[PDB]
């Protein structure tokens, strides 16, 4: 199936998913000098007070912390968005080395990892229906650099040994995603896509300028995960990032400067 290697990684995805060569693919390099400050953008509103995490899950490509999105709870609005987008899950992409791992880049800089908080536009009723619309999803992307530990991340890291392998899940309740946010909500935004198959062109990307710091020990725990299932040869889950794709007609807008 698809994955991140030589014979099934990103340069192969187009054969099963021809939109991989589409007009609004993600991620992209954010050229900060070219991004246009847009004084009409609004502050983002990230309203995570009542978020209810349910499970954390390893799917063989990443791991994802899930939320109960059956009620008007943890919502993203404002910024570039029209309407209300409800948080459904977050996940990460990361590298084998601290010098790579992010999907987006900033003036060609790669971060050690990238957090994706995925939200769906409530006007489409479900995340699945939302994924068929060109304004269906909004992903808040946050870069991770290696330095001091992020305390709010540790509950996630400490459960990973219980989900080492593809298909494992754990009861993951009362996790507060506010502990994963940097101080500043300054951002870049552009229209793009899922970064994994099926690569749907359904995402408004909102990429925060300010990275969070995680410790070397925290990211080493991500790198102990496996892309295989239990009882299969160990494949470390590392380098699960799609490289930057052509910007094509698009303009990246800045909320700041
Ligand atoms: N970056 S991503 O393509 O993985 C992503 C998006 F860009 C997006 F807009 C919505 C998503 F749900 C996902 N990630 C999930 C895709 C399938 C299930 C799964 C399992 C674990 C981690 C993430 C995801
Ligand atoms: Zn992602």
């Amino acid at each position: 199936h698809w994955g991140y290697g030589k014979h099934n990684g990103p340069e192969h995805w187009h054969k099963d998913f021809p939109i991989a060569k589409g007009e609004r693919q993600s991620p992209v390099d954010i050229d900060t000098h070219t991004a246009k400050y847009d004084p009409s953008l609004k502050p983002l509103s990230v309203s995570y007070d009542q978020a209810t995490s349910l499970r954390i899950l390893n799917n063989g490509h990443s791991f994802k912390v899930e939320f109960d999105d059956s009620q008007d709870k943890a919502v993203l609005k404002g910024g570039p968005l029209d309407g209300t987008y409800r948080l459904t899950q977050f996940h990460f992409h990361w590298g084998s080395l601290d010098g790579q791992g992010s999907e987006h880049t900033v003036d060609k800089k790669k971060y050690a990892a990238e957090l994706h908080l995925v939200h769906w536009n409530t006007k489409y009723g479900d995340a699945g229906k939302a994924s068929q619309q060109p304004d269906g999803l909004a992903v808040l992307g946050i870069f991770l650099k290696v330095g001091s530990a992020k305390p709010g991340l540790q509950k996630v890291v400490d459960v990973l040994d219980s989900i080492k392998t593809k298909g494992k899940s754990a009861d993951f309740t009362n996790f507060d995603p506010r502990g994963l946010l940097p101080e500043s909500l300054d951002y870049w935004t552009y229209p793009g896509s899922l970064t994994t198959p099926p690569l749907n062109e359904c995402v408004t990307w909102i990429v925060l300028k300010e990275p969070i710091s995680v410790s070397s020990e925290q990211v080493l725990k991500f790198r102990k995960l496996n892309f295989n299932g239990e009882g299969e040869p160990e494949e470390l889950m590392v380098d699960n990032w799609r490289p930057a794709q052509p910007l094509k007609n698009r303009q990246i807008k800045a909320s700041f400067k």
